[PDB]
């Protein structure tokens, strides 16, 4: 198997490694066709997350089924599939509550031993446990390059917005115009937002945000809070989706949002805490949610939207590279020279 | 014109000033946990008539008002206009013309309810006729502490079979425990530090937990499969109890913070928050949203909040009431006015 592996902080290389085999009756093996590099993968790259050298990286994929365990009914070898970046068992108390992101046997592909110790997706073959839970057949008229987003960054943004109770007419602020933010912007549009505001600090990304229908706001060059408020009757938006990570942007989200509004925090960060407004919080009536995506809950709806053309996430792909050029990909994406990198696996 | 002020003095009775106004002859008036923040040095009050809990009868109504002078009424402790954008979103607690009776100039500068007469603006919005078979002493709770608790729990998405932890077994917490029961909770936990209050919690059906005598987090977790409860209602106020709520609640659960405090902030878990998948809400009650359902529950006997009243005092004995309630000698004090 050709596969991208971690070597040390900020180093990554493509080596020969063993192809995995079926080990459980609900396993499936997937011949990966495309594999993404995610913002989350940068936390690995920068040693923010513990990984052993020689571990296969990546949790974004689309491909075809090679084989299935004796327990799998609805998947055969030909089948084009996509799956959530995180796995779930389907029988623990959290899975029964449909909170698959809190699965007791939960994990994330290619994210090291603190997250299930799973071999990653940037490779020719992927073992998917409990494939009955963790995979979806592609609808017949859907390109793999579109479908791949359903497994991670699109369902993340979608989920953020549904949990944030976005209703038609609502105004929305999105903090972070990276890939996740850009998914959020597009989705917010199709869910009938009356106005969408994108806050970032990189013109290339703000330009992209604007093309998707948002009012761009450079946080380096102005006070985003003052600006967001004037755009929203001096109240603030009904919903804020924060997609950066960290106390700076979270406090921003909480200041920015209107009284009685909702903040949906979706960005990752290491800080153990941040200051949540109390006295002012009581006056303002805030609803706040923070968490990792629960992709399984949303993936079927996201796929139906992709298949029908309502969403076109692949437009944000700046680079399709061969698997062997992965280390360049990581450098590009890290240095913010690529917007989204997709790896073609031969 | 008898009225409690930040002692009980004579003050001028208010008159109708607008065609939606109503004047209410207050018959019972409560002293609330919120009133204790006034009492101590926490909320600014002009050295003014106190209180926001009332039940009484209609004296008079503006030309624009389903209410006549005989009628027994109750109303939210906070007022709302019914036409501003927040009122139209049914977020009456965020009314742009909003305020809280007898709660000083930072909250609408309104004359309080611990007094013989109350002016109620926009009474079309801010009042309800009592259903025919409902005692005033039961009804009064619909205007403030019962609806507050009820609201906290419905917003916290309490579903039948859920387990619930309530932090604070004061009057609000006790409302929450009784409500949680009637909404089909499988198990309710009450955390406080005062035996009298924990005994009361226990009689209502909760497992009492003394936070002075044991780690409430450990204990709550063992009572809830080592997960934590589905929902936590925090009913005390302040960073200590909020952090407690957030530690205690299970992953993927919900915290509904309803306790008042003046600190500008508290530390919300971030890295651990992401792992946990928390939903958090903090706010002042939106009574108008819930009052109609609460009244139906009261009228039909499903809730009996008046059982927590330890003292019915005459208006004039109010200062002893405040002392008793502050010192934690009374559980709930209701003032009888005429
Ligand atoms: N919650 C989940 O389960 C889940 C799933 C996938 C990704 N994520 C997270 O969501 C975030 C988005 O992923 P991505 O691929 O878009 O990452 P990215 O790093 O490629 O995008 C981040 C964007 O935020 C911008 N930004 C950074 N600091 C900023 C600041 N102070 N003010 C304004 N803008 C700022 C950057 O310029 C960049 O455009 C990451 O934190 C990622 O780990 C979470
Ligand atoms: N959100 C709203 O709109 C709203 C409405 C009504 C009341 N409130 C607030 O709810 C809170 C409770 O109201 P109440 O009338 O029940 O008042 P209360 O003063 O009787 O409640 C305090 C109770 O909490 C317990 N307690 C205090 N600190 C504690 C700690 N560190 N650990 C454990 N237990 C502790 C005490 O034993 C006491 O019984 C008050 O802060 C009040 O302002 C808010
Ligand atoms: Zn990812
Ligand atoms: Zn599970
Ligand atoms: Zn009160
Ligand atoms: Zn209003």
């Amino acid at each position: 198997m050709r596969a991208v592996v971690f070597e040390n902080k900020e180093r990554v290389a493509v080596k020969e490694v063993n192809a995995p085999r079926l080990q459980h009756p609900l396993d499936a093996l997937v011949r990966v066709h495309l594999a993404g590099i995610c913002g989350s993968d940068l936390h690995l790259y920068h040693g923010k997350i513990p990984v052993l050298p020689g571990s296969v990286l990546g949790h974004e994929f689309v491909g075809q089924v090679e084989a299935v365990g004796e327990g799998i009914q609805d998947l055969q070898p030909g089948d084009w599939v996509v799956g959530p970046f995180h796995i779930a068992c389907g029988t623990c108390p959290y899975c029964r509550r449909h909170q698959y992101n809190l699965c007791e046997r939960g994990g994330v592909y290619g994210y090291g031993p603190m997250f299930g110790n799973l071999q990653g997706a940037q490779a020719e073959i992927l073992r998917v446990p409990f494939s009955n839970v963790n995979l979806r057949k592609l609808p017949p008229n859907l390109s793999p390059e579109r479908a791949i987003f359903a497994g991670d960054i699109l369902s993340t943004a979608y989920g953020g917005l549904i949990q944030g109770q976005l209703r038609p007419g609502d105004s929305v602020a999105v903090i972070g115009a990276g890939p996740v933010g850009l998914m959020a912007i597009e989705v917010a549009q199709v869910l009938g937002a009356s106005k969408i505001l994108a806050i970032d600090r990189i013109p290339e990304r703000l330009e992209r945000a604007a093309s998707l229908g948002a009012i761009p706001i450079n946080a380096e060059q102005e006070n985003p809070v003052r600006r967001v408020r004037s755009e929203t009757n001096d109240e603030g938006p009904d919903l804020v989706l924060e997609a950066v990570g960290g106390a700076a942007t979270l406090s921003l989200a909480l200041e920015m949002v209107r009284p009685g509004g909702r903040v949906s925090a979706v960005g990752v960060d290491n800080a153990p805490s941040f200051p949540f407004p109390l006295a002012s919080g009581l006056v303002k009536d805030l609803t706040f949610r923070i968490g990792l995506a629960n992709v399984h809950l949303y993936i079927d709806a996201v796929l139906a939207l992709l298949a029908s053309g309502r969403l076109q996430p692949e437009r944000i792909v700046s680079h399709y590279l061969p698997l062997e050029e992965a280390p360049r990909g990581y450098e590009l994406f890290d240095r913010k020279e690529a917007l989204k990198v997709l790896l073609v696996v031969r």
